């Protein structure tokens, strides 16, 4: 169980997630907890979205949307996602910081 | 499990949920997690309900009312819908995004 | 299953829960979700309780108080009932309306 | 499993948690659920403690600070007490009405 | 089940968390649950951070940033640590009191 940080900001408005090779011998997923907005945050409406692949096309589904003045944090509940994974802001200037675990699920025949 | 997303508005104030046949091979529901709001969406009280059937009438049930000024999110715990499902809005110009997961139960005679 | 869904008003300060016989063959509770706040709602503290007797008297349980200017808003995390139940305000104009689903458990003698 | 409200408030700075002995004779605790300011509480912050003994000496554990003006509420997730149990105000004048469950596990010997 | 208290502020920026070598004989972690401002918080935007070892370099988890004038509060769902154990605010001058549980695994070889 690995322990991971990013940061999606204007400079890094697409982030790429892969987890190296070695952990994919225990089959592996991200889990990801928690979303707070960085120190650089502008008062915007921040919207980070997890992406992967649908029907062949790039696929966005819109997870948070962080501003100082309405909610600047998001607490993520029950997400689990598939590397490689996308990271996106469609609008904002961030950075907002993604916190979560590389985990590596272990054998289950049961 | 499929991942889906969609939008209620103006325009879009009845949706219909409907997933292929393909996947009610392995016994089928939708499960949802989060709501948020759009970038065109306006400062008013926006009545989001999941709609089906029961008495043989249309029922309604009032899941979330977001509004900017008070709370634009909604995490949606606990909530598993059959379909075909309605998603409606009794007030609101939109959009709402609502993001959830096609899933399909596996088979499970324990 | 079946899908419940109320509204505690100044006409409904007082509301009785009460499922019919049939579904009291597989052994029925009432499991309760969101509460929201309705559109004749005032601005003030409407306090919502859960009734039922103990010690032989009337015993009432605040479960929550909603506020268009605090929050209108509940979402009912592990509260199940056995029917009859009383719905109570002890303030407040209302509509409040309560939603969850006439649960019956099935026989489970492991 | 009981059904028990309490409130802490300037006469009821300290308020002592105590089961009746004879649910002592199924393993008894107190889980706890939802806490609400109540109709006499003041604009100010109200720091409610779960207190026992450790090391000896009284130790308190801070579970919440209700303030009408930030958070009069709070959900009580994962908190099961042994009896008896103390409930401090270190600052504040109340009431903060506390809502739980006397609570009697069965005998598991699994 | 020990339980555990303690409180990062302007003279503790970094604190330690050692749980005994007594407790280390059935396997040990830390279970932390409530985060609470302290009486001497100041208004500003106060960052807890939980801190191990990766790659060799000390690694730093933004946790909450807690501020009276937006949320003072955090419930921690879901974090175990392994001591020993760095909690650091990066900003801030605090107090703020966190509360969990010296928990200790049973051995379990199921």
């Amino acid at each position: 169980s690995l322990i991971w940080g990013c940061e999606l900001n204007e400079q890094n408005k697409t982030f790429e997630f892969k987890v190296e090779d070695d952990e994919e011998k225990c089959e592996h997923q991200l889990a990801l907890r928690t979303v707070c907005l960085g120190d650089k945050a502008k008062d915007e409406f921040h919207i980070v979205e997890i992406v992967t692949q649908e029907e062949g096309a790039e696929k966005s589904v819109p997870i948070a949307t962080l501003k100082p003045s309405i909610l600047p944090m998001a607490t993520m509940v029950g997400i689990e996602l598939t590397p490689p994974v996308t990271f996106r802001l469609k609008a904002g200037s961030g950075p907002l910081y993604i916190s979560g675990q590389h985990v590596a699920m272990e054998e289950d025949y049961s």
